[PDB]
């Protein structure tokens, strides 16, 4: 499924992610933008061997289990391939994970480089939330 910009900061305030550790809402939208066009079946190899899944690009090496990354491991007890259903539930689950693990919202790289530092409350925007 493809989200729409309001649709998916809907989804996202509905689980629990605006101001969670912090992040207002408009910063999870704009990750998951630059991450995967809000698109839940994105996925892309990395270097290393391992996969990034779904609207957040959760990596394989670390949070979720494929199969195919040996080595690895799985924090968020998850079938990678659950990364990429319609429903968000297991993404947002899993990243509340991730942005607690002492790095913050730093391990998405698109985040970093894209998002962070800007008006992030712009991706918000509009939205009847
Ligand atoms: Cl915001
Ligand atoms: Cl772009
Ligand atoms: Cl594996
Ligand atoms: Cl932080
Ligand atoms: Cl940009
Ligand atoms: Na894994």
């Amino acid at each position: 499924k493809v989200f729409g910009r309001c649709e998916l900061a809907a989804a996202m305030k509905r689980h629990g992610l605006d101001n969670y550790r912090g992040y207002s809402l408009g910063n999870w939208v704009c990750a998951a933008k630059f991450e995967s066009n809000f698109n839940t079946q994105a996925t892309n190899r990395n270097t290393d061997g391992s996969t990034d899944y779904g609207i957040l690009q959760i990596n394989s090496r670390w949070w979720c289990n494929d199969g195919r990354t040996p080595g690895s491991r799985n924090l968020c007890n998850i079938p990678c391939s659950a990364l990429l259903s319609s429903d968000i539930t297991a993404s947002v689950n899993c990243a509340k994970k991730i942005v607690s693990d002492g790095n913050g919202m730093n391990a998405w790289v698109a985040w970093r480089n894209r998002c962070k530092g800007t008006d992030v409350q712009a991706w918000i925007r509009g939205c009847r939330l």
